[PDB]
């Protein structure tokens, strides 16, 4: 029950961070084709391990399984 209509030029937080986290993920498997994502773009780099490893702790909460945000 909680929504959110507010915005922000550059970002809000966690919840900007971990969103832009699960959604640049989610292309992961949109784009790479395959599943996982946080260690991939990690991989790539693109969100260090200050906020994928947070997020990692978000989804797994830093149980090191796969998929995490994908599909």
């Amino acid at each position: 029950n909680l929504t959110k209509q507010k915005e922000a030029v550059n970002d809000k937080g966690k919840a900007a961070v971990v969103k832009v986290v699960e959604s640049q993920a989610e292309l992961y498997s949109l784009e790479k084709n395959e599943d996982a994502s946080l260690r991939k773009l990690q991989a790539d780099g693109r969100i260090t391990e200050e906020q994928a490893k947070a997020y990692k702790e978000y989804h797994d909460k830093n149980g090191g399984a796969n998929r995490k945000v994908n599909d």
